[PDB]
């Protein structure tokens, strides 16, 4: 079901090195619906090359956006398994912090501040 089930550790870390190789400006994301979550739909895939220059604050909003949400539909995303501490800092940043060992970045959504 989840990203990490379907691929070995040595498959994650080799299309990380792939993305690197032809798409270096480009963060690789894993973003992922809340195994419990009810409201909010499923993405149409799991793998997201997010330019390096944007914030947290703007991946949101094209999140929001891919899901096609409405201004009171709640929206809540965990980074490498927790709450982000800021939404302005830029995804280069926390991909040097927060990247999983296998080289991408784990985002979780949820209706919910409670997953
Ligand atoms: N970069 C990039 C993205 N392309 N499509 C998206 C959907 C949601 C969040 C980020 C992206
Ligand atoms: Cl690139």
């Amino acid at each position: 079901k989840t990203f990490k089930q379907r691929r070995t550790f040595e498959q994650r870390v080799e299309d990380v090195r792939l993305i690197r190789e032809q798409h270096p400006t480009k963060i690789p994301v894993i973003i992922e619906r809340y195994k419990g979550e009810k409201q909010l739909p499923v993405l149409d895939k799991t793998k997201f090359l997010v330019p390096d220059h944007v914030n947290m604050s703007e991946l949101i909003k094209i999140i929001r956006r891919r899901l096609q949400l409405n201004a009171n539909q709640a929206f809540f995303l965990l980074v490498n398994g927790h709450s982000m501490v800021s939404v302005s800092t830029p995804i280069s940043e926390v991909y040097e912090s927060e990247k999983d060992e296998d080289g991408f970045l784990y985002m979780v959504y949820a209706s919910q501040e409670t997953f």
